[PDB]
């Protein structure tokens, strides 16, 4: 169901961009006006999710369409891992992407969605080439570091991006007759690995996500080789989300303009661990 | 006589059974479209104490407020609790691990009763022993009172996987499969000749939203139990109708999406 | 070009392949009814460092018979297999019976034009060998022991997990594949094919007509035999006995008839 | 170009570098005789949270209040944080484990920068890897923010002991010394031909009293870092001058005794 | 750099050929006659060193001299690991290379020779990039797999060669700011590993050694990325050493001529474990 070309093709249009977890119209248009290339709709931002605890389910559909009605950029929404019904509901709503998101308390602790049997594209989280390849093999069209969401600490996301990238590059120059047992050893589908090698990188875009709290943070992920940046708590849990948003957008676009980043950097206190 | 008992269980297939605490709740359930109600004293309770059966005044009040079948819970292995409810004329007893067990080693001989029983399970071994004792209905154990669907998903997947694997198992391997999972070897041979369970297996344990109940039907259940999900929530009567409609129309994603418009539990 | 490699392998479905060490054993094999022969220097039994056979021994067996010839090569030994392929053998057996040359990596059999056969013991090893381009599988068994039990375990083990897979949920095959070490793509094909997309022969320990019949009863697509034939009294009758027993594995009166020789392997 | 960088580091030898939080502090430091200042947002902080680099307004304010070199900290491995400070024109960046690391496996490639770096260490292995990455300065890690000198004593003793032991090590034993301590084998051969470290190694971590700073100089340091010791204390400007004077006149025990007249930290 | 260029240059001159363990002039002539690019003087071939056991020291200098007189191809001799004066004596005899061979009883179990302070070039054993880098940093000009000498079993040489090449190739595409941690993790000199990346491969030739018993064996190591082949027990503990020799040489240089290797191989009777 669907096409890989179409799903992956669309996700690539956000390359270089910043995506913003938002909770209402106001946050949504703030996201759009500040330069976000897509929004992510949710009921409460990952910082409040770990605080509130409880069971984190998908958002009320009322919330999602109120955001879709606020913005001209693509709207993403989260669904619980394996929650077949939540994804189908979101997809019928016509969201541009669903995030099978480990930020939400799962519904299935052993099996993820068969995302190839959907038409809406899916973004899936990961921490290494084995997880990336299982999600890709399930039909994911976009990848992002799992990171450590809601902590404003970038280190975990740095670790994951570094690990996926390292394993991928190792595979791109790996002996053909060593790939099967490489795949065995990391728990990855042999043919996805064989694709990845021939493509010379991942066949989907791999964003950074979790603990981006400062412009330098975002520019750092791009320096580390991310295809783009998610950020939710870091922006709206700050003294001026409007300024923080435009700072993180410019910093991600000009991640090597070090004096623009320092200039931009003059704002105020932000999220903490 | 198992044909009678199981056959009355099947008349619930596809429906929603709701835990109810008094008569308002009882017919709020019935008005909203429930196929049955569970009479109980505290919805899943994790307050504390010892959970025994309801007072019979509470069961009787519930049977006297609706025409859809009424079930009630008894502690595991509590011979007189089950016999008392059976004399009251409930339609089903649930020998329910939601209540403090009275016997921690041996369940009731439900074949030596005339009222049909529903018992919980988590895998084919528990489902086969409860069937062998004479259960006429099965439900996942799940994780009641938590509003988290994940454990019921795990149990539905485990029961169904082992069932479906048994349906195509070599004849001469079923004995030592039965040894390995702890199951009556004849109940397993029955399950193979039937290609599914001889009883209906409902989901139960933390159904909180319309999409929850629908997910369970998508996953292969025959129906849905729901208790805390409804009344522990903002405007329950609306929650009731939505969960009933989602459980019947569980692939109508536009309908489920609309239905989802309210404010959940926790 | 995998359909053509796998299609030739099916030409032996139902037959008996025989380890022969020279022209006259190769002729005995063909006379008795072998569908193919395995050229090799020391039979699996009295093997117990083992490299490929001298090419001279191999071509002698090609020269003696008109049914296809296979020869073994050490696991992962690129130039042993390349030499064999360029001598024109019909199949190469990347065989664990020989001392492995690469303990971590097998050959990329898809990058060859001669079709390959590999051993396995479970759906995991099977899928990985198929993923590398094996065209035909055999149980690893316990070669040279005249004892069938390991081949029985391997056959039963492969067939159970295949069966489990033909009815396994779609959204579970990835976690299955991870848990058993299998290429996910191959398991989805096995499901769609309803069986393994290559033929799986029983190998290792077949010592009597009854053994060859048992393996076929158990689901195999054919039998490999080596030791139990020539390390017995009158190998020529032992061959004809086993060949007939394999094609008529449910003609039990014939097998008992046929079972009328003397001493055997181990 | 390492000669340039390290040579500007040496112009601090014998002095005191002070953590400062705004401009008053900054020139209180300079008035009292500091050789350099560390710009930071919270003096060692053990309050909590995530410690990132200072806001550039805070760094700029500090550089605009003194003429002695200004340093600032960046999280370990935070490529853009270091690049940002480098564009601001600080004199040194400290890749500082006092701040929450941004990379927990890999430190910055400091040779690919033009501003000199100071990095922490606890032994010759950490000192040799930081040097090999391009550090132009070393400081003990110690135990910052605790006012306890003991961990910096331990680290100075360990670095110096291993250095001095390396200076007289047999040529043909340095490789497997380098393996054992985790160090670049060329950096170790350099250290031997030089008879000491090629950079200056300052003490840092809980200098609270004049006798503390002097003890570090007695122990073989090239200088003293101090942050909490000064401003977290009764009348800091007096503490400042006393620690500057004790670090220069570190064997003048009558002078240190007089200087010690005030009231410490905790 | 400098006299390393010369040392390494001279070892490269045997790239593609076969070096042969010989023990007297007649064996040494067979080697040269059959096409060897070099010979290795020793007193027992690794098969007998294993069976006799005892203490295996350098060869008696007559045996070496007898061998250098008998041939015009370079002569190598073995010395115990870390035996300073065994190497110095061999150097003064004018051998062309010394093998600091772990096939001999190590005289030093903790510290190898400082090879950069000799003028004769050295070949060293290894099993992974850590050992390789440490031998290079000590001044080796040539590497070889440690294999499992005397066993006639190629599997160990295959593992060592596959590991080295895997770690090398992974290094050639490895991030600059990760080579420190990589070097630490494997026990390698950080600067040698930065070299290996720059040159895009090992800066010295790395031969296969230990267990070559048939032409197919030798050809396989060439197939695996070896720069050349050592062989000792495999020849002279076989039916016809002279025919085994030329067949090995031919098969090493034409290691993708499967028609030829097959032809060559049809003269057998070999060694085993
Ligand atoms: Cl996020
Ligand atoms: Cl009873
Ligand atoms: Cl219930
Ligand atoms: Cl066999
Ligand atoms: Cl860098
Ligand atoms: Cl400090
Ligand atoms: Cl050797
Ligand atoms: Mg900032
Ligand atoms: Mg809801
Ligand atoms: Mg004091």
């Amino acid at each position: 169901i669907g096409s890989d070309r179409v799903k992956r093709g669309m996700a690539e249009m956000q390359k270089g961009g910043v995506i913003m977890d938002v909770v209402n119209a106001e946050q949504a248009r703030i996201a759009e006006e500040a330069g976000a290339v897509a929004v992510m709709a949710l009921e409460r931002v990952p910082s409040d999710i770990r605080a509130a605890g409880g069971v984190a389910r998908m958002a009320n559909p009322k919330i999602v369409e109120e955001v879709m009605n606020a913005v001209s950029i693509p709207v993403m929404a989260k669904a619980r891992i394996g929650h077949i019904t939540e994804a189908r509901v979101l997809e019928a709503m016509g969201v541009d992407y669903i995030d099978e998101s480990e930020v939400l308390t799962p519904a299935d602790e052993e099996y993820h969605l068969r995302k190839d049997q959907f038409t809406v594209p899916f973004v899936c989280g990961c921490r290494n080439l084995g997880e990336a390849a299982r999600r890709i093999g399930e039909g994911a069209a976009m990848l992002r570091t799992k990171g450590e969401p809601g902590t404003g600490n970038i280190v975990e996301a740095v670790r994951h991006m570094r690990q996926v990238n390292s394993e991928v590059s190792r595979l791109t120059v790996m002996n053909d007759d060593e790939i099967m047992t490489f795949a065995k050893d990391i728990g990855a589908p042999y043919e996805i690995l064989k694709q990845i090698k021939d493509n010379g990188r991942l066949p989907v875009v791999n964003f950074a996500a979790g603990g981006v709290a400062t412009p330098q943070d975002a520019a750092l992920m791009m320096e580390l080789g991310a295809d783009g940046v998610f950020v939710g708590s870091g922006i709206f849990k700050s003294e001026d989300p409007e300024k923080f948003a435009k700072a993180i957008v410019q910093a991600t676009t000009h991640y090597q303009d070090y004096e623009l980043i320092g200039r931009l950097a003059s704002e105020l206190g932000t999220a903490m661990k």
